[PDB]
């Protein structure tokens, strides 16, 4: 089914009317006329939907009109401007590394009273290391421009500069980015000396990383029992908590860990590790059949998807019986989900035909993946137009319909069936499998490509032996999307297999992830 561009136009803005005006796009149906009031049509202006649009009607915008006069001078005519106009083109660090050095040492003088920022970086550049400059003065907002100008700098910092690195807006992305990039040594041993006092939450947590990859234990522990206190979500403090637990050993750390309220490998890890009974999960068997919602209208789940995560306490009650059906079992679930405040656990199993036929290792692995990506949403659209239950690239789906399955009359729209779904999940899991054998390699491999993947097993320092591996290795994987997805997948995978009565431990797959 196709959308002329008249019919899309009468939709709500949503992903999924996106994802239609891009086909027209992709096709060259999109006439330079159409294209005139399209922008206001585009819920999400980003990415392959905007470089498309842009072929056919550019934009040089914008520049607003109050500083227009400003961007008419250069680097030759910048002291012809006034004042105002000077210190708006020293916003750009290119602009100030394009200046002479004379007109660099002009301009430092006229904004020493007024502006010192602007005053350090003109000098600084004026310098063969304006890094080394703008560290001797302290000055930590031209630090984080630099860095954003250029990571190559790299200097060691010391224990006055690092703690002040924090209270920058900055600091959590240039930490985690090194850290995990293993960029800027320098930079990453300086932050050694960091005081857990001053940061909380994600950043304390990277710094505990960073401290066992120097084999500071002691630092380490300080670092994830900050992150264990100011963490917001239990499943992030549980994650702070085990490496507490694994560092020093504390039986108290195991034991609350173990009676966490998140379902996560490290809250069912430490269960295993104390005997404790895997945790409870829901059941949910409606008797209904059906009702009158379309599971393959795109446009339907958008607009009550939109309805859902809007609603008070009250509407959620409504809308729970309302889809308390067998054929609206994924919406009935996401209602529960949110109508419970995150509390309980859901992990349902719907258009289970599909799936039967395989063994429950593999069925496990497919309702994993397929619980993570979509929470089983037939029409799921991602930004970047994954479609359907098992959330394909259009690509992907179209090599293994056309060329592979030489399905007749293939379209990628077909992903938002379920049996093609499950179908084409399970003939792709089955090249990933035959290749990379763990399931956790397998999860980052779907989300992140083979290539990835397999460039990251190649380094000899992720997934080998060592004291705190395979976790310090989980906590390294330089894509933080596909190091979240792999963590998320691998628990529903354990959860599944112990719904199908195909249990394994945890232990036996942390074991399997390490090679010798
Ligand atoms: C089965 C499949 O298509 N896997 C792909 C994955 C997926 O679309 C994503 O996990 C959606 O959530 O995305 C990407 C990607 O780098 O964009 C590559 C994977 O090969």
């Amino acid at each position: 089914m196709q959308y002329s561009i008249e019919k899309l136009k009468k939709e709500e803005n949503s992903l999924a009317k996106d994802y239609y005006i891009y086909r027209l796009l992709e096709k060259n149906k999109i006439s330079k006329k159409d294209a005139q009031d399209l922008n206001s049509h585009i819920f999400r202006y980003i990415g392959k939907i905007k470089s498309e649009l842009e072929k056919i009607i550019p934009l040089k915008p914008y520049i607003n009109p109050k500083y227009a006069k400003c961007y008419t001078y250069t680097a030759n005519t910048i002291l012809d401007a006034n004042l105002t106009c000077q210190s708006v083109r020293l916003n750009s660090l290119v602009f100030i590394a394009s200046l002479n050095s004379k007109d660099r040492t002009t301009l430092a003088q006229t904004f020493k009273n007024q502006r010192p920022d602007l005053t350090n970086l003109l000098l600084a550049f004026n310098t063969s290391d304006p890094m080394s400059y703008i560290v001797q003065k302290e000055d930590i907002n031209g630090f984080f421009k630099l860095y954003n100008y250029s990571k190559k700098y790299d200097l060691d910092l010391n224990t006055s500069l690092v703690n002040k690195l924090p209270n920058h807006i900055g600091f959590k992305d240039f930490a985690q980015n090194i850290i995990i990039k293993k960029e800027n040594p320098k930079f990453r041993h300086s932050m050694l000396e960091i005081n857990p006092e001053n940061v909380s939450e994600d950043s304390a947590f990277y710094l505990g990383v960073n401290a066992l990859t120097y084999d500071k234990t002691e630092l380490a522990y300080d670092f994830f029992k900050k992150a264990a206190q100011s963490f917001k979500s239990q499943s992030n403090k549980d994650n702070a908590i085990f490496w507490m637990w694994l560092i020093k050993n504390n039986e108290e750390d195991l034991k609350t860990l173990s009676q966490s309220s998140s379902l996560n490998i490290y809250s069912l890890y430490a269960k295993e590790l104390t005997n404790t009974p895997f945790p409870k999960i829901e059941s949910l068997n409606p008797s209904k059949k059906k009702n009158n919602f379309n599971m393959q209208d795109p446009f339907a789940w958008q607009k009550i998807n939109k309805q859902i995560r809007d609603a008070n306490a009250s509407q959620l009650d409504v809308l729970a019986k309302e889809f308390d059906t067998q054929e609206t079992l994924p919406i009935y679930a996401y209602i529960l989900e949110r109508k419970n405040n995150f509390k309980k656990h859901y992990f349902i199993m719907p258009y289970y035909d599909n799936i039967k036929d395989y063994n429950k290792t593999r069925q496990a692995l497919i309702l994993a993946i397929a619980r993570q990506e979509s929470r089983f949403i037939p029409t799921a659209i991602s930004v970047s137009y994954a479609l359907g239950m098992m959330q394909f690239m259009p690509f992907l789906a179209n090599h293994i319909g056309e060329k592979e399955l030489k399905i007749p009359n293939f379209d990628q729209d077909f992903m938002f069936k379920p049996e093609i779904a499950y179908y084409f999940g399970n003939y792709h899991l089955n090249y990933l499998e035959s290749r990379l054998k763990s399931p956790l390699f397998v999860a980052y491999a779907y989300n992140g490509g083979i290539g990835f993947t397999n460039r990251m097993l190649a380094r000899n320092d992720m997934f080998k032996t060592g004291k705190f591996e395979p976790f310090l290795s989980m906590e390294l994987v330089p894509y933080q999307e596909s190091r979240i997805y792999g963590k998320k997948v691998l628990a529903n995978y354990i959860v599944y297999r112990h719904l199908l009565n195909d249990s394994i431990k945890i232990s036996d797959i942390f074991e399997n992830l390490i090679q010798n």
